[PDB]
RNA sequence: GGUAAGAGUCUUGGAGGUAGAGCACUGAUUGGACUAGGGGCCCCUACCGGGUUACCGAAUUCAGUCAAACUCCGAAUGCC
C-alpha cells in the first residue's frame, strides 16, 4: 500500500528504482536526478537487507 | 303604530376566483438535443493540459405531466 503510492505519486522521473532479482523485497527509490555509484551500492545494500 | 315597504318571476348592471381548464408565475417533475461543472483509464501530475466517456446532471431550450396554501383564464348557481 505504501509501495504503489510511492511508485505512482512520490518519485519523479530519472529516479533509480531498486528491487531484488526474482526474490520479494522492499522497493527502494533514490530521489535525485543522477545517482552516484556509491549511492546505488548503498541503496542496493538497503534493498538486500530489507528482503527475504 | 307606519301604512303597503316585504317576497317570487322576466329584463338590466355589478362585486366576489369555486367547478373546469392551463403553465402566464410558485413548487415537484418525465424524455431529447444541449452540455457549467464533477468519475475511471493512457501521454503525463514533481503540475498545466489533451483523448475516449454508450458515466451523472446545476444553467438554458423543444416537448409531456401535476398542485388546498400556483393562476394568463374562468362558469353554472348563489349575493347586492
Amino acid at each position: 500500500r505504501q509501495n504503489e503510492y510511492l511508485t505512482t505519486r512520490v518519485a519523479a522521473r530519472d529516479d533509480i528504482w531498486l528491487h531484488t532479482k526474482d526474490i520479494p523485497g522492499s522497493h527502494v527509490v533514490i530521489r535525485s536526478s543522477e545517482p552516484d555509484e556509491q549511492t546505488i551500492m548503498e541503496a542496493a545494500t538497503i534493498a538486500a537487507y530489507f528482503s527475504k
